[PDB]
């Protein structure tokens, strides 16, 4: 995936990984992996998405098991600015 790298970026800010967003792949996972992700911060962590690729993910793609594994979001953000 190219976009893996951007949206670990963003989860590591806005979640504040630091350094821990950077040793985890796009097959590692997110949700029940990190501590931070949590009720607003998945809503918070989604308008950071729509924030620095410039898009919006819609309503009816959105679920928890968008968030299951960085490689889910890689995918689907790379669905999205490629259709």
């Amino acid at each position: 995936m190219q976009h893996l790298e951007a949206v670990r970026n963003i989860l590591g800010d806005v979640l504040n990984l630091g350094e821990r967003k950077h040793t985890l792949t796009a097959s590692s996972v997110l949700l029940g992996n990190i501590p931070e992700l949590d009720s607003m911060a998945v809503v918070n962590v989604i308008t950071a998405l729509e924030e620095y690729f410039d898009f919006s993910v819609d309503d009816d793609e959105i679920s928890a098991q968008t968030f299951e594994t960085l490689g889910s979001l890689a995918l689907f953000v790379e669905h999205k600015l490629s259709h």
